[PDB]
């Protein structure tokens, strides 16, 4: 009678290699994810498992791993994806040294997927994108070969679970390796940064009926028209 | 006795004028701000009145006003400020072109004040930044002298409507105006743009007893720790 409400909130991140401009980028594996857990208005932090989906040489998907409590739940997610790059050596540690862009490739997205124990069905990913002007110059390159400083997603699927130690994953767009898609200043060394993924919030309404309400934030300006799917991204 | 919880959401714009980076800009009017308005899962648009609250040769403070209903409100307000820019013309005018950046100051930062018929009580008001890294250069210009990406701002107070048609205003750090703050992409002549002041989420939750789910903002990547201001802005 009593229906369950949980939201995960979070700001995943994760560590690149980064020479020059015209070189391509490497990636550590992708860490564990703090996110805050929210159930009840009980808070805690958790640390959520997020891998690299798939990787190759030029690109690589990240995945982000969502427990999912016994029952049928409305899952409604928002994703608002930005990749800034940040020195990790004084006295300049916390400050942005450029970013990585994506590609313009709205069906490579935001999207969901079954990681153990559920079905997900009448799924509605919606992918939009924000492009650069084509005379800005960031660390001495231009936007005018498909690149993205944004990648924002909206969400909203049906997920009944079939068992215990449920989770569905979230990917989002692909972290593109290749030096077009590096504006991490250059340095004449490899030289490591931390890489945000971006902002992600995740609510879980049991049976779509708990009622509870919550503050909201806005969808970007500036961001292009929608790509829908219905579609899910399937386990590799 | 139901406790009303409401929302506003919204990404406020402004009209500014920029020819180079190596110029000042100059600000128009502030228009009126398309916010959403969210009570009681129903949904609208509203737009409301800005203005410049304060302006001298080198900056200008925005202010937003914003309708209090009768009777009395914990307020908690999330503000996350980044000023793109973009054109007002065709084509382009979905596309970022640069931005303006802020200075190191978080005794400017976002706060409220008395508009009409409110006291406000238990303010506090927390603003952060984030810095460029000196060796990052866009659209021609480094970040070499203190400025900031970012500014980031978590509000709460109590405010108590004492008259009928009450409101309050929400003000944000310092729009700069100099040439070093300005990296708007170039153009031959004066050009105007538009200027995103940032992302604000506001929820009133009637004598903080509407049951309201209570989250919290994920703290951008990279942002310093906060500094508290106490007082409200008062009216000129």
């Amino acid at each position: 009678k009593k229906y369950r409400f949980i939201v995960y909130t979070g700001v995943p991140v994760t560590r690149i290699m980064a020479q020059s401009t015209d070189d391509a980028i490497s990636l550590y594996d992708m860490p564990s994810q703090r996110f805050r857990y929210i159930e009840d208005e009980n808070m805690n932090w958790t640390n959520l498992d997020s891998r690299w989906y798939s990787q190759n040489s030029l690109k690589a998907i990240p995945m982000i791993i969502v427990p999912v409590p016994q029952g049928e739940w409305t899952v409604e997610i928002s994703m608002e994806g930005y990749q800034p790059t940040s020195s990790t050596t004084d006295p300049n540690k916390d400050k942005q040294d450029g970013l990585i862009a994506y590609n313009d490739d709205l069906s490579e997205g935001w999207n969901v997927g079954i990681y153990n124990n559920v079905e997900i069905t009448n799924n509605k990913a919606d992918n939009t994108l924000k492009y650069g002007h084509p005379d800005m110059e960031l660390n001495g390159c231009h936007f005018n070969q498909g690149q993205c400083l944004e990648r924002d997603g909206d969400l909203t699927c049906h997920i009944k679970t079939t068992g215990d130690n449920a989770s569905f994953f979230v990917v989002g767009p692909a972290v593109q390796k290749q030096s077009k898609y590096n504006y991490a200043v250059s340095y004449g060394a490899w030289t490591d940064r931390m890489m945000e993924i971006g902002m992600i919030a995740i609510a879980l309404d049991e049976q779509g009926s708990s009622g509870s309400v919550k503050t909201e934030r806005p969808k970007r300006v500036g961001h292009s028209m929608a790509v829908s799917t219905w579609e899910t991204i399937k386990l590799p």
